[PDB]
């Protein structure tokens, strides 16, 4: 539907948001924590494409 | 920060996105590939919450 292209596009916005987050650095903690809520979303973003 | 809570408000819609879609219906199936999504993104929000 357009309902999942929809819900694409907020998660699409929401790895922006850390994408941005990732250019103005930090410890290898912080490097991984927001590398494991990128994963989170991409994970969003797989499921709703594989009901699509 | 404010970030958190900026990409916070962003899963937040995005919830809100699987929440209409499940009041439309349909199989098992959809059912549970939706909650799937659902918890994709609880998870995001959970791991957001956890590093502020």
């Amino acid at each position: 539907p357009v309902f999942a292209r929809e819900l694409h596009a907020q998660l699409v916005q929401a790895l922006g948001d850390v994408k941005r987050r990732l250019l103005r650095g930090g410890t290898q903690q912080q490097y991984q924590q927001w590398q494991q809520e990128a994963d989170a979303i991409e994970a969003g973003m797989n499921i709703i494409e594989k009901i699509k």
